[PDB]
């Protein structure tokens, strides 16, 4: 890949009226001495004391291929599941003509890493032109906010070095 | 149950998950139904739901057991949690890699 266009596939202000996108921060990702998160993902939480169902989709109007990333939160205790998502025995679904996977969130006290007994797994996929990607969850979904449209160059690579540029 | 790596070098841990033939066999050996098994660490994170069927009888056994393994980094905790169908480790191994070694399949005498 050489070219790169960041666009708001799911805008923050809109597209989540029934869910909240503001308390999704953590101390594991600090910035400027404050609790922050990833700039391309939003940690959806319960709206007040309710996490309604999810049904969101996107269609590729950008022409070229699109790269989409998201995450699944796996809290430590069952109380943490209710405190952030209310509903229990939740499910997360991401589907398209290429991707089809349902994730059952699962709960355990994983070893504390960076002041966090929980874990989050980050996933990615590619969207073909004229293809719809669908999202559906009752909890434990970190929805994409900024996706990427790209075109492959050919002669490029990755170099690991400390050499100055 | 948990273990912390005080051995300094890496540790290899192995265990197993039993999958009985009939649901009666689940109660006869583990009582609880709809059990779950969890093994977790900074490297390993997997929950196994034991699942039950009459697999073909091999060595006088219609059930199956799957054997798993992982590596524990220095200063890392590995946690175990199950309501049944867990074959816990007893003897683990601490190791250091040499370099020039391998595996040879032969009938030649030593």
């Amino acid at each position: 890949v050489s070219s790169f266009e960041r666009f708001e596939i799911f805008p923050k202000t809109s597209s989540w009226p029934n869910h909240d996108s503001n308390k999704g921060v953590t101390a594991a990702c600090p910035h400027a001495g404050a609790k922050s998160f990833y700039k391309n993902l939003i940690w959806l939480v319960k709206k007040g004391n309710s996490y309604p169902k999810l049904s969101k989709s996107y269609i590729n109007d950008k022409g070229k291929e699109v790269l989409v990333l998201w995450g699944i939160h796996h809290p430590s205790t069952s109380a943490d599941q209710q405190s952030l998502y209310q509903n229990a025995d939740t499910y997360v679904f991401v589907g398209s003509s290429r991707y089809s996977k349902k994730f059952k969130p699962e709960i355990a006290i994983r070893p504390k890493v960076r002041d966090q007994e929980g874990r989050m797994n980050y996933y990615w996929t590619l969207v073909e032109p004229g293809d719809k990607i669908t999202f559906e969850a009752t909890g434990n979904l970190v929805v994409p906010r900024y996706a990427f449209a790209m075109e492959r160059n050919a002669g490029s690579g990755i170099i690991i070095s400390d050499t100055p540029v």
